[PDB]
């Protein structure tokens, strides 16, 4: 997990989240370091397991209510305790990491530190706190929007459905807890894109800063420069494989909740459409499915960069080769083309699955096949 | 998306489909310049704007009108929707690629400039001219006689369906701007196939200069020629690469719509068969089986092709190695060989999948899976 | 192909059964002669079509007769005639497999006399002649034990439905060209099968003859030996792809046929076994299911053994360079460690999928699913 | 297979239940010498049969009883068949791998004695012992405990089904047999999963013994000690082999096993669940899913980790080779990584499959489908 200046603000957007219990001082120096906040670390196990404990126990008053809103069919029941087990499993997880990677959180910020320092020529305080701001806003605000939506639209369906002798609007009232688990799970896919992404960036800098000295006294420097790009390949491959080995269930809890989130809620936006009972029902479920899909790419996408930025530097140091003469240079290039014939670069959730693109094709197929599945699962 | 003297006409073609909004003007040494022409780039999307809403409008008439033709059914509403989404959206990608590839294009046509002044002895303008003319001839030929049949066909079906308190023939008619969709989507194949077919002929080419130069004073020429052997075979690779980041949710897309097209007219052709309601309907429906499983092929085998003539290179410079003893000769093995070992060679539709002919296997078992769901869906 | 003394059985068998048009006249020196045979070429094109034109006018005629036997219902002619097609496409790409591979035919010889004088000390004649003639025999006693039982039990099954007004005893005997077509079938799998076999086998007897002369003047000598099998690992690694470019198609096809036939009879047997009207029926489908899976096998396994037999050289390799000194053996290993690098081992059927122990997985998965969906389809 | 002093408890578990038929006398240096016990071999030869016929005794027993008990429906009495069936495959599977891989035993052993006094500075009798023999009494405990449940369970469904007119407690009397089959299985997994979780141990001592020695005259000493680590590496690899040769069907067969019934005991919960008719039957039918889930992981986590441990070694070398400045040194690390190009490290059950966490993912796929598809089922 990344902490930087720059991104600061999506670090401590985590650490209210319950999903960075780490207490950094800035230095004199602007170097952030990083140690456990025992007060946040009991703050997030305590806030996890509360949330939680009130998310399940809104559903099972949902479910034991007079006029239940959300929990009526069995297969309406069992959609809607997949889709809050789901967010558990994710925010849980991501919870657990958080707690569990402090030493992974150190090794990656020192490492990230000392390949700052190596490609500083593209380094970009400004850009980089902007973009990672927005990302945050923009995720906050979507989830936002998307929760006043969904409460509005439910309210509307319990009032519709009221009769007197009952209370339907507590039962909407009821699943705040699950909205605010919707909440903490933005936060850790902001923070781990965030990582990612920079991640991805980062070996992005190395290629341009390659090209920009080896393809566009003075040939030792140059050697040792060559030296330093290399080092901070090896480590910024280190720095993936922390992340995938702190936050690789989270991702992999990520990638769960997002297959079941889009079968789910296409397969009630299919219902709906063929009730046709209400139309701005119809127009929320397109918007989840809008945003599940935006946070799938938001956790697919930056593994695939990183990993695409990373297998791409050894076709920049093959050309070099082609291009070197010097010496001591050219035996530098070949330890460098030594060491990117045996790089592992793709982002690995816990050896269950390789993300990347393709886990797009495995989810497309998978929805394909489970949504016509169901199709044929409510007509019989 | 390569622009050569001997393929101009499928330039041409792709130019009046608004697919490629290029200004190119023949140089006197017979080189092709090429520069964005704004005149054409406004006419490229203006006509993809005007002619999607056309087609959409008259989807939305034949839904609304008094006796619909082909939105029947709301699984023919669906089929047909979906049938109509995929074209809008592979010819939207394709003007999309056409209109954002403009770099990417000059560096590729200079790129194949350069592989064919290195392969001059193995280039055929009268062959390639011929076969580039053949193609789309083939294709425009194909899709032409598809359309009059289609159009007849679902006249006839209008007819026996007409009521004389209704019009049925316009709704066939308000489907034209489809058909002129299906145009804009076989030249826009045909100019992907064309590019691609030359990548995997110059490779071919390539291999075979290496295996008649290498396999059946001096030794300076000999290894300059091999120099200028792997620099093709390099940025070949490039050409690959810039064709697959150019046109690769173009290909992604086509591939979609073949993928949708298949399954659904076969889905079709299974449910006229079992009305036996019409016989010309049912040979129509196994020429649109032909047609799309071609264009498949077409936008599969030139990548397969491309990647096995480049990954054969690595093999015959092995037996050069071989056979090789001249010392700067064997070191310029040696490079070419080393260069091999790490060449990505596979055709890329943005990541989501390699497109060779293994495609063809997964999409023949999902064809099948949907299909037998599609069957139980009906007979329920 | 493969034509060897040893397995000349096997070619006469192919020969007869219009699979191998080649004409072969025995050396004094004990090599095989091959040349394309005219006489046996119409032959194998003319007993092709009019076996296959016979197969399908006894189909037609047992759609078309009073008392249909196989052809009686949709389900069942829906599955005969996919039986019958998947038969007719695997024997007639066999044909045209051996109609148009007589270069590769000689080029797959020559390379093959070529190792087996390298390797001259691990040759068994009549070891070699046994398991050819063995494994030919069993084949044709299976299909031809099976083929009289399936008659059989197809003739009972016609003599209970027989009514006197009509002659059903005719529509089975009408049937007897789709059983010679499954003999042409089992020809081919038998020659597919012994030349994949003989190229497993030869890479096994190069591996054990490096372990033997290299890890249990002079030197020069154990040099050149190691350049001979150097040689050799190069030339079986080009007579697979020969293999496969000439045969690919045939394999690609037996596959399918596979897949089908194990689908489509397991579902009889299913059918049958939930009807219970007959229990010999029941024994006979079982016993196809065997003959399936075996065939299946024998297509599957010789490419499976000869992908490991050639990938475990290398480790081999690398075991006699952490044991070789000799400057020009060290070498010699290090020029055979770098082809094996390289080298494409696995049997491709077209490029569609690669031939081994992975497609067994493959399909026992599509087999589950498509036979499932045939319950729910048969339930419905 | 594996039988060292510390995890010769575990042996003794699989010698007593026919799966390890061979007899060890300890040394007096404490090495234990294998050999083939003829008494144990044609014991477990015995044993395996006679209970495998008498679980088939008890099960057409029920089925052909007064009132079955679990061969009652013809869905129950497939489900029943296939759960007996994977049972007796795969443990009929482990005593065929115990039978007929003495040899491969042989040099697996001898191998690990070496790796042994190689890694002699990381090994832990006490912790090795205490680890083998918790795993053996915690499966043997929860195999046992679940065994009682259910046989407990069975019987009062039994008697809730009793009718004066017949006896049904017989019927669960019966199942003792199958239960055995499961004590059997049990210790196969516990055997299999011992080796392997050795193998993964010393490929991980073999890292951090890398990691410590060359990370963290002499020279000579530290050229010969990386010389055993490479051969080592290299020796642990080949045990991997020999493990996978020997029990590679017994993997496939308990994969199959684990696959099977999960989809079927998920099924029969799903069943229970909407029948609502006994509790405590739910309970312990998602205690079974439990176990089939962790014995799952107990037959994949090794190999995963065995595989994961040995293809991080080469990352430690390439550091090493950055390091090293030693010429014979750096030479003996140059030899090293060379070897490390090319270990095929993934376990493999046959060549079916690759035994590693993406299995999990497969499996998980596959259970999903399989469900959906018979909930079709049982609602049609």
């Amino acid at each position: 997990m990344e902490i930087s200046q720059p991104s600061i603000g999506i670090f401590y957007i985590s650490k209210v989240l319950a999903l960075a219990p780490y207490a950094t001082v800035r230095n004199s120096k602007g170097r952030v370091e990083i140690g456990r906040s025992w007060l946040f670390t009991v703050y997030s196990a305590t806030l996890t397991v509360v949330m939680v404990f009130l998310t399940y126990r809104g559903l099972l008053f949902d479910a034991n209510s007079e006029i239940p809103v959300r929990m009526k069919s069995a297969t309406s029941k069992v959609v809607t305790a997949l889709d809050v087990s789901v967010v558990v499993m994710a925010i849980v997880s991501g919870v657990y990491c958080g707690l569990f990677s402090l030493n992974d959180t150190l090794e990656l910020n020192d490492r990230l530190n000392k390949i700052d320092n190596t490609l500083n020529a593209y380094n970009n305080f400004r850009r980089d706190r902007w973009r990672a701001l927005g990302m945050a806003a923009v995720s906050l605000l979507a989830i936002s929007i998307l929760v006043g939506l969904d409460v509005g639209t439910w309210m509307r369906i319990a009032q519709d459905m009221n009769i007197a002798q009952s209370d339907t609007e507590l039962n909407v009232h009821w699943y705040i807890p699950f909205y605010s688990l919707y909440f903490i799970l933005t936060g850790l896919q902001v923070n781990i894109a965030n990582t990612a992404y920079g991640l991805g960036r980062r070996f992005g800098r190395l290629n341009r800063m390659l090209s920009s000295s080896f393809l566009a006294a003075a040939a030792k420097n140059k050697g040792l420069l060559l030296k330093s790009l290399a080092d901070s390949h090896e480590s910024l491959g280190k720095c993936v494989h922390l992340l995938s080995n702190s936050f690789g269930i989270a991702v992999l809890f990520i990638l769960v909740s997002c297959l079941l989130h889009l079968v789910a809620t296409a397969y009630f936006l299919f219902l709906e459409l063929l009730s046709k009972r209400d139309n701005g029902y119809l127009w929320v479920q397109m918007l989840w499915i809008c945003f599940h899909f935006l946070r799938l790419l938001m956790v697919v996408e930056p593994c695939h960069l990183a990993a695409r930025e990373s297998r791409k530097t050894i076709q920049i140091v093959c050309e070099i080769e082609r291009k070197v003469h010097e010496p001591i240079l050219a035996e530098a290039v070949k330890k460098f083309w030594q060491q990117l014939l045996v790089v592992d670069a793709d982002f690995s959730a816990c050896g269950l699955c390789r993300v990347n693109r393709t886990i797009l094709t495995s989810f497309a197929s998978a929805i394909a096949t489970y949504l016509v599945a169901l199709i044929q699962f409510q007509r019989t």
